[PDB]
């Protein structure tokens, strides 16, 4: 019967996309079927034109084949000795001990895994030349924003989270990219250097090199915290369990050079040092809960609660706030809540439990955690995906909050900053001067900028880096140029085979990516038509855009994966998220807060009451109010 069965599959197959044909082999019985009907769909009405329950169902079937198909492993898995997790109750210094049977998973300088298979492009590193395609797609030309949909707060918050998760281990060799003449004019620089990325030998023949990320790719709060004992001994103030900050102003301290004192300041800027600042208080005061609730809690008892709680407060307002903005549709509201609460739902889970199954239930609070058979990463083909560079503007609008607030709680500019004033050591200076409350209002009325082509911030062409402690480099980079070199030098394939790597119906050619004529007219320049030469950043800036989503669905696929497998691959969202791990009070504060706006009104009780008048404090501050749609969620069709 299987065999029959495997040749009615094989039968099937002339339904499948050719270029599937290999993926199909790999997959089981059930999961040809299943491809089957994901791929049927997507040739008929696409998924996020169902009814939100049809939707939800596509979105789990997809979700499931990337689980099974896209997770690769690279490198020997850092096993260790055999541990015990209950010795191991909170989240260590650099990320080990997580894993129940690996104890360096996770950890920092452990190697980025993938999703799509490595494409060797090392012959091809400057074809075309990444400096022409800075230029003729990238570049800023007139800036466009987003609406009222995701604003500055919610820049600084991705930006924040990639500060979290992923950074690159560099070698000692440097690189030098030339502008040519054909583009040199309109190039900041005429030429930069930078740092190979460093290439370690995995010894597997699959994949035979990986990257190291320097960041622990746990959602442990690592921008706070630090992703080692030495940078977390630099945090902490070993009073209460608590972190250092500013009393009297709320806002970061800073070292001897004038550097923010925090987790990750790498390439920052004022933005990511509010939040940083915000995070802070959190976990101070949720160690004054503590301390108050057990006074026989010394400061590391204190410490590993807190910042236990912090870490899970973060990860739920990104995933059930935050994400609502980013991806604002019906379909992504209700699947991004029922991650964290299940189908059923918040109110069920908090009167009776958790249901069982990660489908009724969320992913949060299920009994193990679930890695699907390949150890715990964030991969090289995520970092590609969450390049959103064009968010950010040319300058921000800083706002008079002396001023009464006009309809919707307006407020008229006051000054605009450019970017340049307000990014690593001087933005802490000009953050000084603005103050914490001045900064966050003037970034919830500003709309980011939009993920689209030619918008990219035309400073970051030529940016100081910095080393990993914050501290400048001598060598400016072109930043725009440069992400398409890494992209292509970490193996990451190019759009139309990242595509197929995810089994996406790929494009024949530009009209199948985009609407404009004049971009088309330029991507066919630069590729000299070849939609195979295409980068993979230039694509997703480029692709035509869901209803409501901020990005690209080729990102969105690697984003429903990773965001699931962040929460659901780590004992402190699964097993041991209880009240015993967390205590009973610390437990009640995650399962209490629900978005940015509950913390911002937690340390800042009347900033919102006076400035805010969108439901989530990453829309625009001063959009109109919506009434609510009547018809209920898991029904509602998208227009
Ligand atoms: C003032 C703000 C920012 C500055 C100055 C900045 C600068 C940089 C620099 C210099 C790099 C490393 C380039 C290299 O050597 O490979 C980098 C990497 C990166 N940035 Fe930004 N960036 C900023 C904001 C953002 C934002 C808003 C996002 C949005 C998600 C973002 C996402 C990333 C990602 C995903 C990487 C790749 C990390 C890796 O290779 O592991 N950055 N950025
Ligand atoms: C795992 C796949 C998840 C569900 C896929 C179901 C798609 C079929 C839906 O067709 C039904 O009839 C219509 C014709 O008018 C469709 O357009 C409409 O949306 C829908 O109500
Ligand atoms: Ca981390
Ligand atoms: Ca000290
Ligand atoms: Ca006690
Ligand atoms: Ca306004
Ligand atoms: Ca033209
Ligand atoms: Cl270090
Ligand atoms: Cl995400
Ligand atoms: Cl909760």
């Amino acid at each position: 019967m299987k065999v029959i069965t495997s040749l009615i599959s094989s039968i099937l197959l002339k339904f499948i996309h050719k270029d599937f044909h290999e993926i199909y082999a790999r997959m089981s019985l059930l999961d040809r079927f299943l491809l089957l009907i994901v791929h049927g769909v997507d040739k008929m009405v696409p998924w996020h034109k169902l009814p939100v329950f049809l939707g939800l169902t596509y979105l789990e079937v997809r979700r499931h084949l990337h689980q099974q198909y896209n997770l690769l492993n690279v490198g020997q898995t850092p096993t260790g000795i055999r541990f015990d997790p209950a010795n191991y109750p909170y989240r260590t210094a650099d990320g080990k001990f997580n894993d129940p049977f690996n104890e360096g998973v996770g950890s920092q300088n452990s190697f980025f895994g993938r999703n799509c298979p490595p494409v060797d492009q090392k012959s091809k590193l400057r074809r075309p030349d990444p400096m022409v395609v800075a230029t003729k797609l990238l570049g800023r030309k007139k800036f466009i924003d987003t609406g009222k949909q995701f604003n500055m707060i919610a820049a600084s918050w991705i930006q924040f989270m990639i500060h979290d998760w992923i950074d690159h281990l560099e070698d000692t060799h440097q690189i030098e990219l030339v502008a040519p003449k054909e583009v040199a004019s309109k190039c900041p620089l005429s030429s930069f250097r930078f740092l190979k990325t460093k290439e370690v030998p995995t010894g597997f023949f699959e994949i035979k090199t990986g990257s190291q990320n320097i960041r622990t790719p746990w959602w442990d709060s690592s921008v706070i915290y630090g992703s080692n004992s030495k940078t977390l001994d630099r945090v902490r103030t070993y009073k209460d369990g608590k972190l250092k900050i500013s009393e009297e102003t709320g806002l970061l301290l800073h070292d001897e050079d004038g550097l923010a004192i925090s987790g990750d300041i790498r390439n920052s800027w004022a933005g990511v040092s509010a939040l940083q600042a915000l995070f802070i208080k959190e976990h101070n005061a949720v160690c004054d809960a503590l301390k108050d609730e057990d006074d026989d809690l010394e400061d590391e008892d204190l410490y590993r609660y807190a910042r236990l709680v912090t870490s899970a407060v973060v990860a739920k307002i990104h995933t059930i706030d935050w994400t609502v903005q980013l991806l604002k549709t019906d379909t992504l509201l209700a699947g991004m809540r029922a991650n964290w609460y299940g189908l059923l739902g918040k109110k069920f889970k908090d009167s009776f439990g958790h249901a069982g199954s990660s489908i009724l239930g969320g992913v949060v609070g299920m009994k193990k955690p679930q890695n699907h058979g390949v150890p715990y990463s964030l991969t090289e083909d995520f970092t590609s995906v969450y390049r959103m560079h064009s968010l950010l503007p040319d300058q921000l609008h800083i706002l008079d909050i002396d001023d009464v607030p006009g309809t919707n709680k307006s407020l008229p500019l006051i000054q605009e900053i450019s970017m340049r004033d307000l990014i690593g050591r001087k933005g802490e200076e000009t953050m000084s001067h603005i103050g914490f409350t001045k900064l966050m209002v003037s970034m919830g009325h500003q709309a980011s900028g939009a993920l689209e082509l030619m918008n990219y911030p035309m400073w970051l062409r030529d940016i100081v880096p910095h080393d990993p402690n914050g501290q400048a480099r001598p060598d400016h980079v072109d930043l725009a140029a440069l992400e398409i070199y890494r992209d292509r030098e970490r193996s990451v394939p190019r759009y139309n085979e990242f595509r197929r790597s995810m089994f996406m119906i790929p494009i024949t050619k530009w009209e199948d990516l985009t609407e404009d004529e004049e971009a088309i007219e330029v991507l066919d320049d630069v590729y000299d038509g070849d939609v195979e030469e295409l980068d993979l950043l230039v694509g997703l800036m480029a692709e035509k855009k869901i209803k409501g989503f901020a990005i690209s669905e080729t990102a969105f696929y690697i984003f429903l994966i990773m965001a699931t497998r962040r929460l659901e691959a780590d004992r402190f969202f699964t097993s041991d998220f209880n009240e015993t791990i967390y205590t009973k009070k610390g437990l009640e504060w995650v399962n209490t807060t629900e978005s940015l706006k509950d913390v911002i009104d937690r340390h800042y009780p009347d900033m919102t009451d006076k400035w805010m008048n969108s439901e989530s404090a990453f829309s625009v501050w001063d959009s109109p109010p919506l009434t609510k749609n009547p018809i209920p969620l898991y029904l509602r069709i998208p227009s």
